[PDB]
């Protein structure tokens, strides 16, 4: 009744990654491709089962494993995946990531939860092709009031997929009211499409708020909608938020107005802005985009980070705290440490490593997917003898 | 009149380390040593000031910098160092590390505080030579009821120093009552390990206790006096503590009895004991001793850890937590990840990295002194799809 099962044969000796729960197979690791595009079973050289997933040569990864046990990629399968995801996020409040792609056994799907509204992103050909199957499953398990789709245009384009933005189900407000620990950020959907909201900094934002003392001065660089700055203000500190996105600063402005809190705002670029500040500030926070495409780009990126951190440290009060985050898998903690050491040497400052943090639980770091870890943060305190 | 300032000259280009707050200068890095042994000033090839410290060719490190600004290593200097150290530990409770060597600007000195009793160790010739100077300063600033000295016998010998164990000030009880979060461990000081107690695990113990649910089973391996095990018991879990030190397990028994808590105990070695257990356990904690004392020993110790972690994972219940600590500078997070991946692959288990932690604030990690960081912990959760 059906066409023959699509079956992929993995090169001998390259099946170990799949057996060890790494979901991606590239072209050179496939001994024999399936006789078409779609849901496929992967087997080893001796024909033993390895995975069921999606085969499509047009995808950046030709085979992405969806499951590591036999079975279909049907409605019930997706129901179980979303049920697992939901359970993993129990007690994580109302604003959190629900689905973090392959780490949640759902390659190419990101789902963020803001109260009763979901915002999702589809990043791979397999997940796009299975949309008619998994979406009803998602709606059934979560039962949201509405679902919005945003697009990583370049990610879609690299997968040969069209951009896709809009309400996919139910009702989504024109202004998404993102709530985090009593703070409400009114984010217009246009901004939600372009950027979104950085749920991955939630635990850093909580740690930061507990450290702020009334009367202190805070510099929140790459602030976006000002999660850090607003918390500083709530604690009685003076905060200056810096971002090049005027739309994002507009949200921070409104969010601060709602609470009768005063936050200073600078619309401008991080490095030029910091070069024009005198300081000092008791906390300086840096959350730069650190786009690294190739490893050879790393020394140049680290030199730029040194320029930024040198200004940040110059602006740092005695015994103050400097927060340096990187959201690239290619930029390791060791690289951040090197950057900090170079900047400190330029200024003759002595620093202590106060905390090192990694992305929170709703953005799972899988042991088996080395690139699962992308966000890490180095918190330094000025430590004079 | 005094003799000329003892003056050491650093080889051209090797002075950057000292300028950047790394205190150790090695034989191959010294162009011209001072006249004799004792308090010496280090200057660069151009004669500019670098540091004041202690020069002694008998020490592992011929020159250790005590201060990076001009001045004597007198009583007032040490008073200032202990005052700084004391202030850094405000709000860290009544028990904590007070002085963590070089990271606290006091090379070769460790001071732990247990209420009104200090336990210290002196690890290099400089500190030993200056004890008539710094001990009264320590007593003046901290005003303890008693001070006990233990020796890292091996380290002392490396410095050409004798064993020193005993009371060096005031009154120290035969049995040191170490208090931590409502737990009281009666530790006989004579048969105690190191300073008596592992204060470096305090934050991990707190994190762990918050995760234990009643009825769960806990396996606490390398338990020492049972800080983890006892916390499990108080939360209503069944705990089995494993350690090869019968004296330490005796302390655990007394601590548990005082609180009316039941903890199971196995006197035995970790790997043999785990090989004979069936399990499963909801939490498995592995806190091995240093293990890797020299870099050459790393591969053999990683093979041992793979064996240990394989058994621990086999013993881990579905969705259970596995804690793996390393307290050696030579054994890094990346090594722990590698060990975990190998063990998980052997068993066909899928794990998530739940938390990575580093040593607490009272054991400062100086950006400028890599070896000030020795403890890091990988916490994994079983993560089936
Ligand atoms: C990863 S987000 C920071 C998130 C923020 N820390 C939070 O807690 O929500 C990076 C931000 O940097 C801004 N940005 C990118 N390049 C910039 C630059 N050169 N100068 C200032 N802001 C920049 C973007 O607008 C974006 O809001
Ligand atoms: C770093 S301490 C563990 C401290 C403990 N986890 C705590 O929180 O206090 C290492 C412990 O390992 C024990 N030990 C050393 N080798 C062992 C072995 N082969 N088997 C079992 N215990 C061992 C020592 O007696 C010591 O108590």
């Amino acid at each position: 009744m059906l066409g023959p099962v699509l079956r992929l044969v993995v090169k001998a000796g390259k099946e170990r990654k799949l057996r060890n729960f790494y979901p991606n197979l590239y072209r050179d690791e496939i001994a024999a491709p399936p006789e078409g595009v779609g849901v496929a079973e992967a087997v080893d050289a001796e024909g033993h089962f390895l995975a069921v997933g999606y085969y499509d040569p047009r995808s950046r990864v030709p085979f992405r494993a969806f499951r590591f046990d036999p079975g279909p990629l049907n409605r019930a399968f997706f129901q179980g995946r979303f049920a697992r995801a939901l359970r993993r996020r129990q007690g994580l409040g109302e604003s959190h990531r629900l689905v973090h792609g392959e780490a949640d056994g759902l390659p190419g799907l990101v789902v963020d939860r803001f109260g009763e509204v979901l915002v999702l992103q589809v990043r791979s050909r397999g997940m796009e092709a299975l949309r008619e199957v998994w979406l009803p499953a998602l709606l059934e398990v979560v039962a949201p009031k509405g679902v919005y789709e945003r697009s990583d245009v370049e990610a879609r384009r690299q997968e040969g997929l069209p951009e896709r933005v809009g309400v996919v189900y139910g009702e989504v407000p024109e202004v998404l009211e993102v709530e985090e620990d009593g703070l409400r950020f009114p984010i217009p959907l246009a901004l939600a499409q372009k950027t979104g909201y950085y749920l991955d900094q939630r635990e850093n934002r909580r740690l930061f708020e507990a450290m702020v003392r009334p009367g202190e001065r805070v510099l929140d660089v790459y602030s976006y909608v000002g999660g850090f700055a607003l918390r500083a203000a709530r604690k009685g500190a003076y905060a200056l938020a810096v971002d090049k996105d005027l739309e994002a600063l507009g949200v921070l402005d409104q969010a601060a107005l709602r609470l009768g809190l005063r936050v200073d705002i600078r619309h401008g670029e991080a490095l030029p802005t910091l070069r024009g500040l005198e300081g000092p500030f008791h906390h300086v926070l840096l959350d730069p985009p650190t786009l690294v495409k190739r490893p050879e780009e790393l020394p140049a990126m680290k030199r730029h980070l040194v320029d930024l951190v040198r200004e940040a440290l110059r602006l740092l009060a005695e015994e103050g705290f400097l927060w340096l985050s990187s959201c690239s898998y290619h930029l390791r903690l060791e690289d951040l440490l090197e950057v900090a050491r170079r900047a400190a040497a330029d200024l003759g400052r002595r620093l202590r490593v106060h905390r090192v943090t990694y992305q929170p639980e709703d953005h799972p770091w899988s042991l088996h997917i080395p690139e699962s870890l992308y966000l890490k943060t180095l918190v330094l305190q000025d430590d004079p003898l």
